[PDB]
């Protein structure tokens, strides 16, 4: 499900850090509970994917979606607050929004960084893209494309979890000349 | 109209140089003179703008679209080479594919640069958006999500230029968990 880069700067800078870049971008369009990204994530010493968490949460990066009794003991699930990442769009400027795309593009490498640690990778095979387009739009149309694209998107997005299935995260970025 | 990042490691290092970039960037999904092209890109010497046309046409980036007679001299049209952005997508290895990811946000990095040189910027109005979605994909349904995806694209690729439209760039990213 499309979240947008966050533009709020409380929550801008808190994803300079590779972890927290991390989970949130592993919580984009469903929920898990941390153990779940505990094992998503087994390189991260369990305590501190824990730690990192807690700073997403009680800084409304995330959000509880549930929490009910496992072992005697209550979990709670947690998955992106998008409407955190939909605040204070407006007021941004020039150095605002270069540590926005840093931070962004920072992330995403990661992500690829991640995929090159598999034992063996087929890039085309595994569906790695980089593409660009050129679109002639006025800002009304590009208002209905973006209302267009999500409606495009969202079969896709309906698709549950399955073993034939991998995550694949789509990252967009639209520029004018 | 999408082009992938070319594969060839000839034409993947001549994307590093920033002028270069630039060049093949405005050609995406038309063809201009290196008239045009000069006119689009003020800030770069007439004559360096004309070699770095030279050698990307040399190189098979781009490719000539037309010539005819304008003025007495002959006068070249050119576009990119989507052919050459296809080639050799099989062999890349953990290194050429950093590599390319590099370039390619280096380039996007710079357009995004050039959009804040503007004496005025409203990002939001602008339509400057960085978005991510997470998708449940076997493969095979990539394969047809990316299709699907180029004839969503269609009707607005087929806009003309007018003076109620500017150009936008959208660039798409895709890595698997």
């Amino acid at each position: 499900t499309t979240g947008q880069m966050p533009a709020t700067s409380s929550l801008v800078d808190l994803l300079h850090h590779p972890l927290r870049w991390r989970i949130t971008q592993l919580l984009i369009g469903r929920s898990l509970t941390t153990r779940e990204l505990a094992e998503l994530l087994p390189d991260v010493a369990t305590t501190t994917l824990y730690r990192q968490v807690g700073i997403l949460v009680k800084a409304g990066v995330l959000m509880v979606t549930a929490e009910h009794q496992v072992r005697g003991a209550v979990e709670r699930t947690y998955t992106l607050n998008t409407q955190a990442g939909d605040a204070d769009h407006d007021g941004v400027d020039a150095d605002r929004l270069r540590t926005m795309f840093t931070v962004f593009v920072a992330g995403v490498g990661g992500h690829l960084d991640q995929y090159l640690e598999r034992e063996q990778i087929d890039p085309l095979a595994d569906g790695i893209a980089f593409r660009q387009t050129a679109l002639n739009l006025s800002d009304e149309e590009l208002a209905e494309f973006l209302t267009a694209f999500g409606e495009f998107l969202a079969p896709y997005v309906a698709h549950s979890p399955a073993p034939d299935r991998t995550r694949r995260v789509l990252s967009t970025i639209l520029i004018p000349d």
